[PDB]
């Protein structure tokens, strides 16, 4: 599951993913995170 710290970060993440870039690279690129669960925390609400 991906969780993002802000709207901007999510929007950036989604563009990063368009060419097929791995989630892990898009995460470090944007500040979004990958978690094994489905429940994003309050400080990664977007």
């Amino acid at each position: 599951t991906t969780c993002c710290p802000s709207i901007v970060a999510r929007s950036n993440f989604n563009v990063c993913r368009l060419p097929g870039t791995s989630e892990a690279i898009c995460a470090t690129y944007t500040g979004c995170i990958i978690i094994p669960g489905a429940t994003c925390p309050g400080d990664y609400a977007n």
